[PDB]
């Protein structure tokens, strides 16, 4: 649901600053990770894909194939309030998006394409949070 997705994003997003230098992700491409969800942010830069790899690996959310680690992702989503309602759904959406981009050989590019797909499918499924909802939870933890 959109509130669980707001907690997930608020917490995950706290690793963006430490990942900027190695990914090339300028503040002028993305200032705060919560903007990922804005109507006006296009999820397209290779550098954002490199950043997401950096951020994921902090939490062991990717496996050694630079794809989502399903078990660690399920445990991560369950770590938030009401996480059990989102965990299986989110893992399903991300992995369906992964399958569409398997043929992309550049890991950074692949990951940003998966991320755009995930944003799209989350919006479609009604679980995409608004930027304001993410901001409302930024203080936590
Ligand atoms: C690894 C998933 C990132 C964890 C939580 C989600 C945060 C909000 C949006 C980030 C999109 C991540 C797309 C997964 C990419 C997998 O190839
Ligand atoms: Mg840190
Ligand atoms: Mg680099
Ligand atoms: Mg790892
Ligand atoms: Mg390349």
């Amino acid at each position: 649901t959109a509130e669980v997705m707001s907690h997930v994003t608020a917490h995950f997003g706290k690793t963006l600053e430490e990942c900027r230098e190695e990914s090339g992700l300028s503040v002028d491409i993305l200032d705060e990770f919560k903007h990922f969800w804005s109507d006006d942010f296009d999820v397209v830069h290779r550098e954002l894909g490199c950043a997401i790899i950096c951020m994921s690996n902090k939490f062991s959310l990717m496996d050694d194939d630079v794809r989502m680690h399903h078990v660690n992702m399920d445990e991560y989503i369950k770590s938030f309030p009401n996480g059990q309602v989102l965990a299986e759904k989110m893992v399903k959406l991300i992995h369906n998006c992964e399958k569409q981009f398997d043929t992309e050989t550049d890991d950074c590019t692949r990951v940003v394409k998966v991320a755009a797909c995930f944003k799209e499918d989350s919006r479609k499924e009604g679980i995409a949070p608004e930027v304001a909802m993410v901001e409302a939870v930024i203080e936590k933890y």
